[PDB]
């Protein structure tokens, strides 16, 4: 049977930062953090490899692929936690950024 998904897409990312919102378009094959930086948004990061808490966020709406991350356990992923350096949007998304301090490990 046929495939439904587009080869390419642009997804609107809304970041809810601690004090404001900023928005930009993100290609389907660009990580949230990278697309934000391309727009000059200064988001926290360190390893950029999915294995730490620096870039943590929380997904409020939409859907993300986070198969490339490793530090968050499956339950944390199910509970909405995001490593923005290793997440791809598969829809328009709203993500709260700067959420490192809310994690445990
Ligand atoms: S910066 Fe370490 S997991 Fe994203």
């Amino acid at each position: 049977g046929p495939l439904g998904s587009p080869e390419f897409a642009a997804y609107k990312v809304t970041l809810v930062t601690p004090t404001g919102n900023v928005e930009f378009q993100c290609p389907d094959d660009v990580y949230i953090l990278d697309a934000a930086e391309e727009e000059g948004i200064d988001l926290p990061f360190s390893c950029r490899a999915g294995s730490c808490s620096s870039c943590a966020g929380k997904l409020k709406t939409g859907s993300l692929n986070q198969d490339d991350q490793s530090f968050l356990d499956d339950d944390q992923i199910d509970e909405g936690w995001v490593l923005t350096c290793a997440a791809y949007p598969v829809s328009d998304v709203t993500i709260e950024t700067h959420k490192e301090e809310e994690l445990t490990a």
